[PDB]
């Protein structure tokens, strides 16, 4: 079972980064293979304030 093959430049679902809430690091290609919170393609949403903002 060969694998991969991922590689999305600016329109398809991009999976959401190891850490794209807090992604320190930032290159010119990783935008493009993984996908962060405050995009239209983000989708990892991994408990990032489930309900505790009431202050
Ligand atoms: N908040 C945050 N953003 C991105 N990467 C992060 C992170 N917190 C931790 N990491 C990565 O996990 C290990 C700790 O187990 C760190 O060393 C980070 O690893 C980074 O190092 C590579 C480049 O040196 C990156 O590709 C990433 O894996
Ligand atoms: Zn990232």
């Amino acid at each position: 079972g060969p694998l991969g093959s991922g590689s999305e430049g600016n329109k398809v679902k991009r999976t959401s980064c190891m850490y794209g809430a807090n992604c320190y690091r930032k290159n010119p290609v990783h935008f493009q293979h993984f996908s962060h919170p405050g995009d239209s393609d983000y989708g990892g949403v991994q408990i990032v304030g489930q309900d505790e903002t009431d202050d």
